[PDB]
């Protein structure tokens, strides 16, 4: 199990993905997701030039040692590029270890804690009515949970969006009222605030939406300063989720220990892989916090498969976001996880159950694509 | 004046440097340091593929807007690659602004607060005696302050005993905390015995201790009155400094591995450190570091910018301008660059009698000679790792 080859693959079967492959002398291989949306080539370079050469000859079985070697050894610690590179290695090594053990990953982690993995779907629309149409559509597909978003009346390179907080705050509660009126109380309803509020504005929104009993209100405020959550938590009983933009337990230790959130959203690809996220989930468990992994299209099927395995074992599972990948993406990344009746089921193949078709990946060259930015009506560069 | 062109230059005149150059429609230009030791190409790619294209056509005068656009706009916030890229842009834009203003950078920032900026030199040796020899020679050169490091008997290799990134793949060092703790105070005792009390004496613990171990070391070295004890413990958990601060009056310095005000807000507000070490090229540039220095000032914390060979003369020049203006200046680290490096980056900052003097040329006073830079191709070099005697991957 000494490493004989390690290299990245960059491919764009509908959107960009970066993948790390590690191959042992014996021939067993593992893959890990290294995709960082809108900054993809920074991770590719971090891996190609600085990490991959150091992997050659290392014992692939030494997962923990390798994690610490890359984390501490980089000298400059934490960060999105850094932790995604480390996550990619970690995911590939856990893939290899599960294969060597002849077990699907969830078994190697401690076995199954649940029989299936609940997901939510994205329901979006220009008007509230448009959104309700999407909710009905996804309910018919078997989803037990939906994230709802609608437009606010009056509202390659980064697209430039315009934002008004005050108009959003007045309008948003009407969406949830309408969802409850049409679909009733049994449906789980989620909403993503996407970083745009100040804490007292989020406190106001949280209170306003209490009657509609949201599964969570997500990313209320930028949280580099973790104390930003305090005012929200002290003013509302609407459950709170945060963390898709985090990469370290150190981004959320205080959020969790002070009981300022209900769900932690940091995913495998950006959170330093299985090794690190086990520790985050375990810390969360002490405070009744549950996992809600970020699961957008910009995390590859490699992350999704590993996440479904993790979701299957972890005691404090909350929910798994599902944004379906394109057929082309699924073809590039064959996998054995299944979606049925609104839930994922983990694969039984040894490893995390995902592979990459390198020949096919090579047919979809990288295409630069950036995330949007958001400005206030006066032009102020805001949070998107 | 809009940005017409922006590009990186990668050169290795003794070691790797990455530089960002921004050129306006009028031809005026600015440069910023983008060097992240041992991970250089990650920053190069971040800039080349993802930042540079978005700079074209922007108003070069909109420094704040650009900083926010890149920081918030990246979506994934903070981190060494991210903030070094942003720092490079920021430094280049301030360079351009100062040139447009016809002023050296320190003037643009608020004018000079001091007539010279005190530095410290690195004194190192295998034995204590070897180190003392180095102190003697640096005192002779006019340094008012020295950092001292020496070998630990029974340990083959220790930090600072010199170009850390000296191998293609990481060198592997071995470490014993207990041997270091019993030996280190002997060094400082020897330095005071030979050189007396007026000299400022610094020491870098380089991340290797736990908090209570650093508390013990701090107490043990109180009699020697160190200027600072640096990087005692890894500080991703900022609370790691608390036990040290509660147990010793030896001054503490931290932060060369930080990149964000959010890495040190609590260290500062709780008064757990005396000097903040985060430098311009890794800490988001002038725009961000002004904010950090100002927060620090409310709590009597002073600046002590990291200044190793792996920050280019572009950073050093900009840092000297910053140091010249900032009220709560502490000290500026000086590790001399190679002749080849100084030639690639012509500059107007000066070193005299143990102090830096800021340049008077408009901008930060540093330029890059691209034809000369092209003579020195990138060569991979990685920082070492450190393992305990039992093989445990530790902190280097
Ligand atoms: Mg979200
Ligand atoms: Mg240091």
């Amino acid at each position: 199990l000494k490493i004989r080859d390690a290299y990245t693959i960059v491919t764009c079967p509908g959107r960009n993905f970066v993948t790390l492959k590690i191959v042992t002398e014996s021939g067993t291989h593992g893959i890990g997701d290294a995709t960082l949306n809108g900054r993809e080539m920074a991770v590719a370079a971090y891996l190609d030039e600085h990490v991959v050469p150091a992997l050659i000859g290392r014992d692939a079985g030494r997962i923990e040692d390798t994690w610490q070697y890359l984390y501490r050894g980089a000298y400059w610690r934490r960060g999105p590029v850094t932790m995604t590179a480390i996550a990619a290695v970690d995911m590939a090594l856990w893939d290899i270890k599960a294969k060597a053990a002849g077990m699907p990953l969830y078994q190697l982690l401690g076995g199954k804690s649940r029989e299936r993995v609940m997901t939510y779907a994205h329901c979006t629309g220009q008007t509230i009515e448009d959104c309700l149409g999407e909710v009905a559509r996804h309910v018919e597909l078997g989803y037990r949970a939906v994230r709802v978003q609608s437009g606010v009346p009056g509202i390659s390179l980064p697209a430039e969006h315009v934002w008004s907080t005050e108009k959003y705050l007045n309008h948003a509660p009407k969406l949830f009222a309408a969802v409850r009126e049409r679909f009733g109380d049994d449906l789980h309803v989620l909403h993503d605030v996407h970083h745009r509020l100040t804490p007292i504005e989020a406190a106001r929104l949280g209170k306003a939406v209490e009657p509609y009993h949201l599964f969570w209100l997500e990313d209320c405020v930028p949280a580099e300063n973790q104390e930003s959550l305090r005012l929200i938590r002290e003013h509302t009983t609407t459950p709170l989720a945060i963390g898709e933009v985090f990469n370290s337990i150190h981004d959320c230790r205080e959020l969790i220990q002070n009981q300022w959130i209900d769900y932690i959203r940091m995913p495998l690809t950006h959170g330093g892989g299985i090794t690190a996220m086990r520790r985050v989930a375990d810390l969360a468990s002490l405070y009744h916090v549950r996992t809600g992994f970020h699961g957008p299209t910009d995390l590859s099927p490699v992350c999704l498969g590993a996440a479904i395995h993790f979701d299957t074992w972890v005691p404090n599972f909350g929910i798994q976001e599902h944004m379906p990948h394109t057929d082309e993406t699924d073809a590039v990344f064959p996998h054995d996880y299944r979606f049925e009746d609104g839930h994922f089921l983990a694969g039984e193949s040894p490893g995390h159950g995902v592979d990459i078709d390198e020949e096919l990946a090579a047919k979809y060259p990288y295409e630069r694509a950036s995330l949007p930015v958001n400005r206030l009506e006066d032009g102020t560069l805001w949070h998107w």
